[PDB]
């Protein structure tokens, strides 16, 4: 579709999509000899993303930054496998995201979920320890001076997860929004909410993101780049779709429907029977509905 760029390769003068559009890694060209990556993908894509990267970057020591929106397994799975191959990279993540990588139990969930995505054929590259990643914690509101033409602000955007941040390039009216708006369903053309931590924070984050200067490019954690009206109206539409889901929940609960019943229905109606993102399955759908039920 015209308003959505969802193919691997070049997306803008400074911007490329690496790997699988469902779990993409974005490549920013910061200068003649300087690059950044945005989003951290899934572990099993290490060699695919590496192969794509080397088509654009002849010298991987020129990759200087890796920006991470949140701790979910599908947004940091590549780090232990590709960081050893990027000797100059600095991983930029929020305080709470960095904390997840020094938690034994959290690292265990991330690795189990990523291992489930391995094909029987493949073996992962040699990994460095999660607590040995070259990370620099970034704070809410901090300006990331990545290069002479790349200045991105860190914006706290909790609610999808308790650590989630977004990255705003105001020069380009470009927002890397992770999962904070949900999952864009390219079938129906609408956002599907992904409220896995706190509904009030998720909605509050979307209110603040609507107050940004009008977006030209909106780049979520899954599905590629959105432009035109999809970017300009994205945060508002995601807010609307979350309220719409709340109302549907309260409607059907008050007709005696159990959450498991509605979890099944919604999972079906959104296409769950590799269409939905890996993080939106019956169990996590059930978790989101639980969260919305409690906060309403
Ligand atoms: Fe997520
Ligand atoms: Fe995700």
């Amino acid at each position: 579709h015209m308003l959505r760029l969802s193919a691997p390769g070049q997306l803008d003068d400074d911007l490329c999509l690496l790997g699988d559009v469902q779990v993409p890694v974005f490549l920013l060209r910061l200068g003649e000899a300087s690059w950044a990556l945005v989003e951290g993908g899934i572990s099993r894509d290490a060699e695919l993303v590496w192969a794509d990267l080397c088509r654009w970057v002849a010298d991987p020591s020129q990759v200087h930054y890796w920006l991470i929106t949140h701790k979910h397994y599908d947004h940091c799975g590549l780090l232990p496998y590709l960081c050893p191959r990027l000797p100059n990279v600095q991983v930029l993540a929020s305080e709470r995201t960095c904390q997840a990588w020094k938690s034994e139990s959290a690292v265990r969930v991330v690795e189990r979920l990523n291992r489930q995505l391995l094909r029987a054929e493949q073996r992962l590259p040699e990994a460095c320890a999660w607590d040995a990643l070259p990370v620099r914690a970034v704070a809410d509101g901090e300006w990331l001076e990545l290069g002479p033409r790349h200045r991105l602000q860190v914006i706290e955007a909790h609610g999808h997860s308790d650590d989630h941040v977004v990255f705003y390039d105001v020069r380009r009216r470009r927002l890397f929004c992770g999962d904070a708006l949900g999952w864009f369903d390219e079938a129906e053309g609408v956002w599907r909410p992904l409220v896995f931590d706190d509904m009030e924070a998720y909605l509050e984050s979307l209110e603040r993101l609507q107050r940004l200067p009008t977006l030209l490019q909106l780049i979520p954690g899954h599905g590629g780049l959105l432009r035109g009206r999809l970017a300009a109206d994205g945060a508002e539409s995601a807010y609307t779709e979350c309220l719409r889901l709340c109302r549907r929940l309260l409607w059907r609960q008050s007709m005696g429907e159990s959450l498991d019943e509605l979890s099944e229905e919604l999972h079906r109606a959104w296409g769950g029977q590799d269409f939905l993102p890996g993080e939106l399955h019956l169990g996590s759908m059930r978790r989101m509905l639980e969260i919305l039920s409690r906060q309403a």
